[PDB]
């Protein structure tokens, strides 16, 4: 089997992504955040604490005519911006794309955070990274992907977001007609339950390569790019007016800059972001000071290769015995 979901971005600078699922008998199609950076499926529903439910689409399970309580399965998550929630689990035939998991575990919101809350566009989370990392207790679940393994053409999954566009979800295939060139494959650790790879350097604009090696993982749900902090000052000392600002929360810089691009290393193969896609727009309505797309990750802990990354590619997420990542220009 295989699958193709068109994914779109959620606002204006691609905050986010939302890609359409299906859950229950009927469906309900839910516009879920497809996430290779946690690994629960979890929804607003009617079990979602009226007061923190402010315009999404919610899940009913009373209405699914497949969906059974998960007795005494319980969740609870926390991701790397602050966010949080939790509740209970049913399981239900979920779609993607045309691919259709049975007793994929939904985990239903009886609290979401305020963050949440207030983005009416995201109506859940579908987690595509191992399911090592799934929350749910006392009887760990598997992820969509997971479920899905062993039925598709190939253990595969691809990632093709848009820039300021809607872009591509595709399960057990991959389209060689969405690339240019040929994919580079590389090592991935699963030890911390992340797509987990090490690029080989970097260059700023038309200046030369930096052979480096940068451990980092490959996450969709995270918007910006988080490397390390000499490699964030070496690309905004290249934009005149550029500083790191304690009080906005990172790099900003002149909305009146032409911004240079960011090349990052696969092997010996190489990706280029254009300077616009790391453009995130005035920090507050009116401002001409404008939010930087690539970030220290001193405070985080890990290097993070988001959106503005992979946008800039064509990403297949490999899950055979031993998983890789691969990535194409485009
Ligand atoms: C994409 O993340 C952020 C964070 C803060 N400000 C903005 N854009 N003005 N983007």
């Amino acid at each position: 089997s295989t699958g193709s979901a068109t994914t779109t971005p959620i606002d204006s600078l691609d905050d986010a992504y939302i890609t359409p699922v299906q859950i229950g008998t009927p469906a309900q199609t839910l516009n879920l955040d497809f996430d290779t950076g946690s690994s629960d499926l979890w929804v607003f529903s009617s079990e979602t604490t009226a007061s923190e439910v402010d315009g999404q689409t919610i899940y009913t399970p009373s209405k699914s005519t497949t969906a059974k309580l998960l007795s005494g399965a319980t969740w609870s998550i926390s991701y790397g911006d602050g966010s949080s929630s939790s509740g209970d689990v049913y399981t239900d035939t979920v779609s993607v794309g045309g691919l259709t998991v049975t007793g994929q575990a939904v985990e239903s919101a009886k609290k979401v955070s305020s963050s949440f809350t207030e983005d009416s566009t995201i109506d859940g989370l579908l987690g595509l990274a191992f399911s090592t990392l799934n929350t749910v207790s006392p009887t760990q679940q598997k992820t969509f992907f997971d479920n899905a393994k062993a039925s598709l053409d190939s253990p595969v999954f691809t990632a093709d977001l848009g820039y300021h566009a809607p872009g591509t979800y595709n399960f057990g295939f991959i389209d060689t007609t969405a690339y240019t060139g040929s994919i580079t494959y590389t090592a991935v650790s699963t030890k911390q339950g992340f797509w987990e790879w090490t690029s080989t350097g970097y260059a700023v604009g038309s200046g030369t390569f930096k052979s480096t090696s940068i451990d980092g993982i490959a996450d969709t749900g995270t918007t910006l790019l988080y490397l390390p902090a000499t490699v964030v000052s070496a690309y905004w000392a290249q934009v005149s007016g550029a500083k790191s600002s304690s009080s906005v929360g990172g790099y900003v810089f002149p909305c009146s800059a032409t911004l240079p691009s960011f090349t990052f290393g696969v092997g010996s193969a190489r990706i280029v972001i254009p300077g616009d896609y790391i453009d995130f727009g005035p920090i507050s309505t009116g401002s001409s000071s404008c939010f930087g797309g690539i970030q220290s990750s001193a405070g985080i802990g890990i290097n993070i290769f988001g959106d503005v990354a992979l946008k800039a590619a064509f990403v297949v997420f490999n899950g055979a015995t031993t998983p890789t990542l691969g990535f194409a220009s485009k």
